[PDB]
């Protein structure tokens, strides 16, 4: 069971890891820092990532319990499962550092898209793969928040994973707020702040298939102004109804005070497969209530080649009975501990 340890820094900063995993190479963040390595026990190449300080506030202990939990609840073909988690301490007084080992697979769509060349098959497979994990994931009430294509691996057999779940987490009806990143954050995160919804993942995975298609970035905003401005220079300038529903009352004046300009042709900006197209325009929409889902995405007659509702599974619900409670830095991180305690590898 307890494996021997060595220590190793890089970057001024321990790792304290098992001799299972060797060759450490790194790949650095706020939240946590990551590396990669082969593990002898498998034989395959593994990233490893370390959690920086999990505990040292209730975000960060919050942050590192449910996405302990909900990798270890994912179970799907197109999610990334959670190999191995250990950490050095030997008792719950001394636990303070979380270490979670997975799959390390070719490349992210980020690197790839920028040296090889896509056919519309490959967009197909792709986006298909990510609707059907999606279509799992939201199906357990979770919430990504943070697709975009650094968070998709994929090797040349075009078999790709969700990944980091650092994000995510049971939805709620009054979530964090800043979240997802500035290129692939849907409109209801600027406003409407703290109460979108699981809709927010369809918004980024429009925007990936955008910028798969056409090889560049879709909203690649300067700063949340160019952002928005980006985005309704496409979608078009919103309604009135809709601005009633908007709760922030600047936003709704800030939306007023612009130029109207509507929405652009959809077969005038993707001059490509005419189903793609109307796909996206599904799926970019301003009205969270009126958005496509992943279940009726998968249906959609762009995925005739690769959909199959008897193999598109749905997941158990999550229990999130243990986080819907105010508890204190010391019972976040017993429950963490417990939860490092009670993995067991998977076959």
């Amino acid at each position: 069971e307890r494996p021997t340890f060595y220590r190793q820094e890089l970057n001024k900063t321990i790792w304290e890891v098992p001799e299972r995993y060797q060759n450490l190479s790194p790949v650095s963040g706020a939240y946590g820092s990551v590396c990669a390595a082969f593990d002898t026990k498998t034989g395959l190449r593994v990233a490893v990532k370390k959690l920086s300080r999990p505990f040292q506030s209730i975000i960060h202990a919050k942050r590192t319990y449910r996405e302990l939990r909900l990798l270890k609840h994912m179970k799907h073909e197109n999610v990334i499962g959670l190999l191995d988690v250990f950490t050095p301490a030997r008792s719950l007084e001394e636990f303070n550092d979380v270490y979670l080992v997975t799959h390390l697979m070719g490349a992210d769509l980020n690197n790839i898209v920028k040296c090889q060349k896509l056919t519309d098959d490959h967009v197909q497979f792709l986006i298909y793969q990510i609707l059907r994990g999606l279509k799992y994931i939201h199906s357990a009430d979770i919430i990504h928040r943070d697709l975009k294509p650094s968070n998709l691996a994929v090797n040349e057999d075009c078999e790709l994973k969700i990944l980091d779940f650092g994000l995510a987490r049971h939805t709620d009806d009054e979530m964090t707020g800043y979240v997802a990143t500035r290129w692939y954050r849907a409109p209801e995160i600027m406003l409407n702040w703290m109460h979108y919804n699981q809709t927010v993942d369809i918004w980024s995975v429009g925007c990936i298939m955008a910028e798969l298609l056409t090889g560049r970035t879709l909203f690649p905003g300067t700063d949340h102004i160019d952002q928005l401005k980006l985005i309704l220079r496409l979608v078009g300038t919103p309604g009135a109804e809709l601005l009633k529903k908007i709760s922030s009352e600047s936003a709704r004046n800030y939306i007023q005070s612009l130029t109207q300009m509507p929405k652009m042709n959809f077969a005038n900006v993707f001059i490509a497969n005419p189903l793609a197209v109307d796909l996206l325009e599904k799926m970019l929409v301003l009205d969270s209530d009126k958005r496509i889902t992943a279940a009726q995405a998968l249906a959609h007659a762009y995925f005739a080649q690769y959909h199959d509702p008897d193999d598109e599974p749905v997941a158990d619900p999550y229990d999130q009975s243990f986080e819907s409670r105010d508890l204190l830095i010391d019972e976040w991180k017993s429950l963490t501990y417990d939860e490092v305690i009670s993995f067991v590898p998977p076959p």
